[PDB]
């Protein structure tokens, strides 16, 4: 009767909780504290799918584990909400970190609310109303961060990141990522690859590097020393407890750090 909705990543817990409020139950597929990049399906977690009515998926490359878990469960035909159905992607591998964008988060929130409404019509109007209030808060969060930005960065403001998570985030400043240290999503560089990346940061005069707060890497100190590139850190919104407010709290901090990096470039 009261929908039981599965989620895969922390941002989706925040989206669904804000959409449904107390009208439905939000169930994480994997426990808090586990790195979703390294998570391997456990029997205990696959069992949980059998008690759900629907699973919300990133479905564009950040939760492949969830499709495998569903296939191995008691409900392989469980309804699935493809959150990114209406989201413009980039770019050669499609970047799956659409949740680290205010505009793409609003699109995903609206898609989730519409789809949950079709599954639970008695609550369709409430889900729509809640999604619109949540989208208003996300726009305000972005406006508040931009209220601290004086100028756009100079033409020479090149940016690098350790994890390939921030292309959508930086796109909201009209900025691009020159280089990503990890050769592929969540893959540590070899010593030869890291040396080549350091050489590239120097050759292209990269100004800043955004590292990971969530599951940090031990070679970042070497990059800073060897390249002279200013270091800032961002959240993939993937560490610790699930909470309705996690997404907005950590995105506000992400946007403030990007603004600070630009402010400190001049
Ligand atoms: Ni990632």
């Amino acid at each position: 009767k009261r929908l039981r909705i599965g989620i895969t990543l922390h941002p989706y817990y925040s989206y669904v909780s804000n959409i449904v409020g107390d009208k439905a139950e939000v169930v994480p597929l994997i426990p808090a504290g586990f790195n979703p990049h390294a998570y391997e399906p456990r029997a205990e977690d696959i069992k949980r799918i059998g008690t759900l009515d629907v699973v919300v998926l990133n479905g564009v490359g950040h939760d492949d584990f969830a499709e495998r878990m569903i296939a191995s469960s008691e409900k392989p035909g469980i309804p699935v909400i493809e959150a990114n159905a209406k989201v413009p992607l980039l770019a050669k591998v499609v970047n799956p970190h659409t949740f680290l964008s205010i505009s793409a988060s609003i699109t995903q929130v609206n898609t989730i609310a519409r789809e949950l409404g079709k599954l639970d019509p008695a609550n369709a109007k409430a889900y729509t109303r809640n999604a619109r209030a949540y989208a208003k808060r996300l726009r305000a969060l972005r406006a508040d961060a931009l209220a601290r930005l004086n100028k756009a960065p100079a033409a020479d403001f090149r940016v690098a990141t350790i994890h390939g998570a921030y292309d959508y985030l930086l796109r909201e400043f009209g900025l691009e990522v020159t280089a990503v240290v990890e050769p592929a999503h969540g893959i540590e560089p070899s010593p030869s690859q890291l040396k080549k990346t350091i050489d590239q940061l120097k050759a292209l005069d990269v100004k800043v590097i955004f590292s990971e707060i969530d599951f940090p890497s031990t070679y970042v100190e070497t990059i800073q020393r060897e390249s002279g590139v200013k270091l800032y850190s961002l959240s993939h919104i993937s560490y610790g407890d699930y909470s309705a407010g996690k997404y907005e709290e950590e995105m506000a901090r992400n946007l403030d750090t990007v603004v600070r990096a630009i402010q400190e470039s001049g």
